[PDB]
């Protein structure tokens, strides 16, 4: 469960391409850092989800790089286990939001004692989707059943994942108002 952190330099393009994606929405909001975290481990049991809903799904873009906003308590947690069970209405998982908003909202991305606030842009294997309840533990049946579940089939704001390795934490988002 080893991983790294590493930093990024405004100067970056990977910075700028993580940060206009944060500012559609949260631009108000003042970035202090943006890091890449790398943890192997989590990296290559996502790939092997991604590799097994691409020869499944066919034509379906199965990834979405959405937002996870969480206390800076779980950070810790998030970056060796990512969206982990023991981490974990529309159902009984983990939700991830196309817009960075939803994410930026005080109750999720708890401001710590220094004020600071936390937002991972999370790579989700999204694959076939339907609509979510609030009794649901695990994904409904088709008729096998869905990867995720969202709040609007044809117009998502949000996304739920109900396993692990369906998403991967690649980048964290330090700000403060
Ligand atoms: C429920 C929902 C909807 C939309 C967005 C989000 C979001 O960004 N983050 C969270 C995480 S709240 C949390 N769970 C644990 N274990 N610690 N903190 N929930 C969301």
């Amino acid at each position: 469960q080893n991983f790294c952190v590493v930093e990024l330099l405004p100067s970056d393009p990977e910075y700028n391409t993580v940060a206009s994606k944060f500012n559609q929405t949260c631009s108000h909001f003042r970035i202090e850092k943006i890091e890449r975290i790398q943890n192997p481990d989590l990296w290559n049991s996502y790939q092997a989800k991604k590799k097994t809903m691409d020869a499944k799904n066919g034509q379906t873009m199965n990834e979405k790089q959405l937002f996870h906003g969480t206390d800076a308590g779980s950070v810790p947690h998030v970056n060796r286990n990512g969206f982990n069970r023991s981490y974990a209405a529309y159902g009984k998982g983990t939700y991830f939001a196309v817009n960075a908003n939803y994410s930026a909202n005080d109750t999720y991305s708890r401001p710590d004692a220094n004020g600071r606030k936390h937002v991972y842009y999370v790579r989700v294997l999204t694959g076939i989707y339907t609509h979510g309840n609030h009794s649901l533990i695990v994904p409904p049946s088709k008729n096998d059943l869905y990867d995720t579940v969202t709040d609007n089939v044809h117009h998502p704001s949000l996304f739920v994942a109900f396993y692990d390795y369906q998403a991967y934490p690649e980048y964290l988002i330090t700000f403060r108002k």
